[PDB]
């Protein structure tokens, strides 16, 4: 057990290329988003473990006496511990627990603990925000127990943790994914803990190697949408006319294995005409997603007023709805990109102008925070 | 030679799926515009051929005497008989006179007429309204050197050539296209002989049997454009993005042979569900075209426009601006329809509501002529 405060961030996710491509075997590309999840965790003396979510509202404070004493699927029983009532978020002070006894158990004490999670990341629009929260969970818990190292053992500024520590948070961080949502992939919590970006055919992923510097802007349009949904007009337009699906899907997976092989061609030396290209691969990606039938009037709407300033978007995710990318090269004058913002902050959209290819799992020295966080932190 | 004065009517064409697939041999379906181009023939005594077109504001006459003392590649020739001045609409005058020459000159006498064409069609616009003008002076022509039957010989209302006539028809509209235009295909004049839709795969044409009845809203957004320019650029990214531009063709291509399979069963017993396929197909093709990179500003706006009011279109032809069109299903609301052709207008737009997979060549008796046609022709 350590003693000093801790304090992590793990950032969300983005699919730059690949979103309905990869149910039916095509290549997919997931970047982790730089809007982060930074969890505090203080160690305390009372015999209570108190886990607050600002974001949702909710606090809850056990108690190590009743915990320790408990007997040392899964679930069920887990559940008996707490509680069991209302809240999809519900699913998480569970995934909380599980993490919390699992990580813990080979102490010959339950710490005392106080947790504060704050993410920049909205809930629930496909960015992945409980993996992000898993993976802070997994690695605030794993470097207290000391079942991994302590990147700031130097006292440096920001740090991570070395390959096989990475690979222990991953692990941790899954479990926490399948609580809350039973049969995850495992892409979100991989992006979460070594972020950069990731590539994903058919059940197998990897990490590319080196990416450059991308700035996006982050549109969410609040639209409502039913993943299940979307998927199930797809597979039905693809049952219809299979001819003429068929040939799209591969035209979509030829632009994540393009977009690659661009990228890795940038980490060298980024020439102007390599934005050009990938602008060019996202106008086209967005096109095949509509002709698949998962577009959307606001979509349609955040393109064109993007356009009009010059710059290029495309959906990401389920579409119908949800959150949206926009490319920044570069280059590009102040005004233009400012302008943008505001016409799709009037439509009702939120904006972010943020950036892509993020960091991953990082420990941070109370003064590496910036204001709004540490005030919401402390 | 006939003495009764003659009424001929051609219709346009428009693309409703292949546009740039064609080009790299992949289906394409041709149809026949209902905005017609009329020629009425007028046999004279003064010993003067008179061809008027109101619509270029230019009007050429001739004396059947020097004509009937010249010497009956040849084009250089021919051009010394009239002159050689300005106009891209020159070589029209000079595709009068070949028909004029070639087919009167077994006459032994070159008869005196007067011939009046005036369209519907916007020149330029992609509609082949030169092919519609060959096809009315070689059906008017050959009508009245009586080398082809008389329709209206029984007195009717409304009359077409036989199988055999409508080839000989056609065979001289494509002589009289080749001056104009050099190397044309053969679709345009075939489209305005024999009406109703053509299937065009790589120098093959046929004609599908049976077609159903079809409304649309022709619009002429009155952006130039580059046809050569267009092509250019699809040929530049299917060299670019081979992997990602191939599929693609392949899937327009698919999208031609679907809408061929559904018209023919629609033309059984036409279902409301087949007016749905059929939109469904157009919002694909045009998602596709503007993958291809033939998309424009002014025709995301007439398709945004459009499907504000329900209703569902495409670009037709080059793309990069001209013309687009929106199909008009059974069952509309007249109010739906009639904004948007408000709308569409205040874009600064031109725009008809007219029919598509229309009847051909016809000779019409001077009493089945409208209004503001009888008006512009007398
Ligand atoms: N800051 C946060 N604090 C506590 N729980 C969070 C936070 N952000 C997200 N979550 C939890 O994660 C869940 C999100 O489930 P959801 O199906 O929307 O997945 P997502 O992670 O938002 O993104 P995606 O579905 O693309 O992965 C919620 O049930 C919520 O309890
Ligand atoms: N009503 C008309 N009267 C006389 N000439 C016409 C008329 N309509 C079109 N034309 C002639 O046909 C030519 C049109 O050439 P153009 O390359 O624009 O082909 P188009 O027939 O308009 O359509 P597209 O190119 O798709 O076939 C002009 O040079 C013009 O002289
Ligand atoms: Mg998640
Ligand atoms: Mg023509």
């Amino acid at each position: 057990m350590l003693s000093e405060v801790l304090l992590v961030s793990a950032p969300g996710k983005v699919i730059l290329h690949g979103e309905h491509a990869v149910v039916h075997g095509k290549v997919a590309l997931a970047v982790a988003l730089n809007l982060r999840t930074f969890l505090v965790l203080r160690p305390q003396s009372n015999g209570k473990v108190s886990l607050n979510l600002p974001n949702v509202g909710i606090k809850q404070v056990w108690d190590v006496a009743t915990l320790q004493l408990l007997d040392t699927e899964k679930l069920k029983k887990v559940a008996g511990l707490p509680r069991d009532c209302v809240g999809n978020e519900g699913l998480s002070l569970l995934a909380f627990l599980y993490l919390y006894l699992a990580i813990c158990r080979k102490q010959r004490t339950l710490p005392s603990l106080d947790i504060m999670v704050w993410s920049e990341l909205p809930p629930g629009a496909g960015l992945g925000s409980s993996a992000a929260y898993s993976v802070c969970v997994a690695a605030a818990l794993l470097t207290a127990c000391e079942e991994v190292t302590n990147p700031l053992k130097d006292r440096g500024s920001i740090g991570s943790w070395p390959e096989e520590d990475l690979k222990s948070i991953n692990k941790w961080a899954y479990e926490g994914e399948r609580v809350i949502h039973g049969n995850p992939s495992g892409v979100d919590n991989s992006v979460s803990t070594w972020g950069g970006a990731l590539r994903y055919q058919q059940g197998k992923m990897s990490s590319l190697k080196r990416l450059p510097a991308l700035q996006i802007l982050l549109t969410n349009t609040k639209v409502p949408r039913s993943t299940k949904a979307l998927v199930a007009g797809v597979r039905s337009r693809l049952i219809k006319f299979p001819e003429i699906m068929a040939p799209l899907l591969t035209s979509i997976d030829a632009i994540s294995l393009e977009c690659e092989r661009v990228l890795g061609e940038m980490a060298a030396a980024p020439v102007p005409e390599q934005y050009l290209v990938l602008e060019e691969l996202m106008d086209m990606n967005q096109h095949h997603l509509n002709a698949l039938g998962v577009g959307h009037a606001s979509l349609d709407q955040l393109c064109q007023v993007t356009a009009a300033h010059g710059l290029h978007s495309k959906l990401t995710g389920a579409g119908g709805g949800g959150c949206g990318i926009t490319l920044l090269k570069p280059g590009l004058e102040r005004a233009k990109v400012e302008a943008a913002k505001q016409a799709l902050t009037g439509c009702g959209f939120d904006c972010w102008e943020t950036s892509i290819g993020a960091p991953g799992v990082s420990m941070h020295s109370a003064t590496s925070i910036e204001d709004p966080v540490r005030q919401a932190l402390g």
